[PDB]
């Protein structure tokens, strides 16, 4: 449904840059 929302840029590329 409206998740798909979250497929265009989960939480991975905010842990990516943050955790980077």
């Amino acid at each position: 449904g409206w998740w798909l929302a979250l497929a265009l840029a989960p939480a991975l590329a905010l842990a990516l840059w943050w955790a980077x």
